[PDB]
């Protein structure tokens, strides 16, 4: 639903996927990075010298100051700003006008990134995580409550097939998949939070208690580059990404996530990488099914064909980032309390292995790995 938000995203590899919007009578454009690891919607507006424009609020007939401040600190760039509320719209985007909460961003710090090309945020994730707190309606939820547009979006990141993708509002559109659609329940009205109820690395089980998966959480973030998992996961897991790769060997600086490695243009040693499985918890009982990552999706491309390992520890839960998000088609069923995910069309290459989504599998127990 619908062809006219195809391929209505952009972007830099490592610097989040980006919408056009306009804000403001008469309309002024900016490009806002698209965040379901937030909820609220924030523009530059004010001068930084990565902004190539901001939000003018003196020059909006429409602008209403909500007398007011804010702050946002993700995991490591910030900003604060004020608070008001104007007209918004999505010019590739379903046929409507809102009026949102918008933070025009006064101040920031190691938020806008230098490459970048967007100006703003959009966080898509429930009231409950919104700044300055849950009485500050998300730009999802206002759009609903202001239209007809149904309660469903839907995201499928593209990985360089200088990304792009589709972001389509109010609804699901079965050109941008193949296969069935595998549906996970979302946990709780917050962060899109899942519950994984298995791992498995080249079809070896990690066997830990489920419950370290999920420790304290895990979330599906558009906003955030990387896989990233609990300290004993992430010990895991690169305890047997390294033995898989043993024939080569890595700078330590590499595991860590820090510095690149290279080979010749065209023989990157992609079989020598093992195969990801997550197993999410299903809809019926005793029922998951799994999403596989392959390497390709994990090794991120920086520009010889050279990569960062796009696995990184955590100390606040499971982030299912834009890789894994990238070559699935993930639908965020907020209606139906459950996130869908299948394989993309723009799905990650391999000669002999392919990105899937496979089920049904039977799971016992699969509420004993949610953390509390
Ligand atoms: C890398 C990063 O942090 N990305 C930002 C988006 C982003 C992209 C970017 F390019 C630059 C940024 F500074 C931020 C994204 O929201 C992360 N989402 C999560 C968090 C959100 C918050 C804020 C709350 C929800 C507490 C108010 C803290 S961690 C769940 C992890």
């Amino acid at each position: 639903s619908f062809v006219e938000m195809v391929d209505n995203l952009r972007g830099k590899s490592g610097q989040g996927y980006y919408v056009e919007m306009t804000v403001g009578s008469p309309p002024q454009t900016l490009n806002i990075l698209v965040d379901t690891g937030s909820s609220n919607f924030a523009v530059g507006a004010a001068p930084h010298p990565f902004l190539h424009r901001y939000y003018q609020r003196q020059l909006s007939s429409t602008y209403r100051d909500l007398r007011k401040g804010v702050y946002v600190p993700y995991t490591q760039g910030k900003w604060e700003g004020e608070l008001g509320t104007d007209l918004v719209s999505i010019p590739h985007g379903p046929n409507v006008t809102v009026r949102a909460n918008i933070a025009a961003i006064t101040e920031s710090d190691k938020f806008f990134i230098n490459g970048s090309n967007w100006e703003g945020i959009l966080g898509l994730a429930y009231a409950e995580i919104a700044r300055p707190d849950d009485s500050l309606e998300p730009f999802f939820d206002s759009l609903v409550k202001q239209t007809h547009v149904p309660n469903l979006f839907s995201l499928q990141l593209c990985g360089a097939g200088s990304v792009g993708g589709s972001m389509i509002i109010g609804g699901i559109d079965h050109s941008l998949y193949t296969g069935s659609l595998w549906y996970t329940p979302i946990r709780r009205e917050w962060y899109y939070e899942v519950i994984i109820v298995r791992v498995e690395i080249n079809g070896q089980d990690l066997k830990m208690d489920c419950k370290e998966y999920n420790y304290d959480k895990s979330i599906v973030d558009s906003g955030t580059t990387n896989l990233r998992l609990p300290k004993k996961v992430f010990e895991a897991a690169v305890k047997s990404i390294k033995a898989a790769s043993s024939t080569e060997k890595f700078p330590d600086g590499f595991w860590l996530g820090e510095q690149l490695v290279c080979w010749q243009a065209g023989t990157t040693p992609w079989n020598i990488f093992p195969v990801i499985s997550l197993y999410l918890m299903g809809e019926v009982t005793n029922q998951s099914f799994r999403i596989t990552i392959l390497p390709q999706q994990y090794l991120r491309p920086v520009e010889d064909d050279c990569y960062k390992f796009a696995i990184s520890q955590s100390s606040t839960g499971t982030v299912m980032g834009a890789v894994i998000m990238e070559g699935f088609y993930v639908v965020f069923d907020r209606a139906r309390k459950r996130i869908g995910f299948a394989v993309s069309a723009c799905h990650v290459h391999d000669e002999f292995r392919t990105a899937a989504v496979e089920g049904p599998f039977v799971t016992l127990d699969m509420e004993d790995c949610g953390y509390n």
